[PDB]
């Protein structure tokens, strides 16, 4: 046991009194698969919503075909930007782009923008140095990226480079502005992944704050704000404490000038902490459910962090603590996003539970 | 056994190589009393500095006399504002205002503004509800306050009531603006004490943010920012980590419209922690120096917080950790205020080491 529905639903979880702080394991494992199919094409969230899809949690590809209308942007994690040599750039991973899948998700979800993640990988201090320094090389980099976008039918890219350098920026901001301009000239979208303004556990600003935002926000289309992964293996706790999330937006755009360009980050995966071993593992839907069945734990609602956690004990490992999103933790953050005037980005659409989408 | 200077120097500390990161306890006990009497009236900081003086640390009265020139405002902690009844207000503590002392400091430090602190004391929720809701009540409170400033030769006040309420928060702003307006009609200054934008160990914003600063900055003459007392007895640590101090200023005045009106707070007292007993006691200069003599501890530089700490054992009580300001932790914060374009408020002139003022 315990009973697991498999049929769809007439009404979405919000109209079934399912989004509650008083949660029972049985309620989750019983309803998770039962999403409202009849309204799988309706949007209950008004802002933009970006969804990431990865090849290693392929359930995401299917989720996207079923719930695509609930998304404004879908970003597949396939590509990397490599600098092979002076004025020589190469987009790798193209062997994973699935044209048939793209044709499918676009068929039943017009307006859906497919903006693949472009990760700067294997770059060195000098790569950035020689590149951020030459307008020529920047232009070459732009030609490369725009080409794979037009040849592979991508609506643009979600660039991930900012903390993926860690030197510190007038020069980085410069090649991002240029790239975005080149992209825009080709009728393509330009988004940027960015770290939370307030660094977890420190009460201090991080590498991407209002100084940077002010300069890029006018030119870029969106910002995938990582507002998740707040706790660590050594210091177990919530994924994204509600008020930290709220502050991370306020501190980044206090005067509310580009709120709709901010995609507030949400995690669909959870973390399973080994309290004694000072270690942790990420947990996706399949595991989460299995865990609830295996231990039938008591779900506790941390009203301050606004998340549910539960404890269980393994004979070998010891005592564990799990923080995985629930309908309550999600709805609460979608309301925050609503109130903050911001959008939402979900990492990723192969890690959560099917009835989550009823909320989007 | 330890050599302790007693005479003044020809040059200030910043020109005697005393502002260092690699500190030795004995160097501090040797140079603390020795300030540059010559340049005691020379300003090495160019933003406004506000100094507090309390009756219980009377050393501040003499400190103000000798170094009054390095200050723009001096705020004697003598007054409280009380609601005795409907439209009946009163300023208590007037028995502590020393007119001779004021005349003395203004003799050697002309153009120095004495702005006594006016602490709202014994106010009830109903007092606040009755006053913030009545335009008449506010007019009376205002007249009561302006009258003593005039009768006692005050240049204005540094009012402290913000943390006392904050649940209407907007009515508190109307009343401070009406008071500020009345004080200006009488040529008096109006400063407000405010909590840090980012609450220590919380990673989220506090009760006084840029939303409040936007509305009060135009009508108020200054803001005494409490950017100190970061750690707690259960979590011993630095007074005010440098980056937390910077973040509180940046988050408060992002676009930089009124930096000059921000008085970045600096602590001149330190905290002595009982590692195991979850306790602590504030430490003033006399006690700090005595401790260095009694244990001659190794001084460690916390490059992350930009502060010096040292430890010592006492079988009687237990292991201890002390966090007290040094020329270095101070100088680094003056350069920070300098680069943020803000001023500085010191709590309080009775708790430091004489040679600190060399820095300004």
């Amino acid at each position: 046991t315990l009973l697991e529905k498999s049929q769809f639903s007439d009404k979405p979880v919000q109209d079934r009194g399912l989004v509650v702080t008083d949660l029972k394991a049985e309620s989750v494992v019983l309803e998770h698969r039962s999403y409202c199919s009849a309204k799988a094409r309706d949007r209950h969230f008004a802002g933009d919503v970006l969804g990431y899809v990865t090849p290693w949690n392929s359930h995401g590809y299917d989720v996207t075909k079923v719930f695509g209308s609930k998304f404004t942007q879908i970003s597949p994690v396939w590509l990397q930007l490599k600098r092979r040599g002076r004025e020589m750039f190469e987009v790798t991973g193209l062997h994973d782009v699935d044209q048939g899948w793209m044709r499918a998700v676009r068929k039943h979800a017009k307006g859906l923008h497919i903006v693949p993640r472009l990760l700067f990988e294997d770059w060195t201090y000098d790569d950035f140095r020689n590149v951020l320094d030459s307008e020529d090389e920047i232009e070459e980099l732009s030609k490369t990226v725009v080409q794979v976008a037009k040849n592979q039918h991508f609506d643009g890219f979600v660039v991930e480079v900012w903390n993926q350098l860690l030197s510190q920026r007038v020069g980085l901001i410069h090649m991002l502005t240029h790239l975005a301009e080149a992209l825009h000239q080709a009728r393509l979208l330009a988004l940027l992944v960015i770290p939370p303004a307030i660094t977890p556990g420190t009460d201090q600003l991080g590498m991407f704050t209002h100084k940077e935002f002010e300069q890029l926000a006018p030119v870029l289309d969106g910002f995938s704000l990582m507002t998740y992964d707040y706790s660590t293996a050594h210091q177990p706790g919530p994924n994204a404490p509600l008020s930290w999330v709220r502050a991370c937006v306020q501190v980044l755009d206090p005067k509310s000038k580009w709120r709709s360009k901010i995609l507030l980050g949400l995690n669909f995966y959870g973390m399973d902490y080994a309290t004694s071993k000072d270690a942790r593992e990420p947990v996706v839907g399949a595991r989460y459910i299995q865990t609830l069945k295996d231990h039938r734990p008591r779900m506790v609602w941390d009203s301050q962090a606004s998340e549910h956690f539960f404890e269980y004990k393994k004979s070998r490992s010891g005592r564990h603590v799990v923080f995985y999103p629930t309908l309550k933790s999600l709805q609460v953050r979608l309301e925050l996003a609503r109130e903050l005037g911001v959008g939402v980005s979900i990492w990723e659409l192969g890690q959560g539970l099917d009835y989550f989408y009823d909320l989007l």
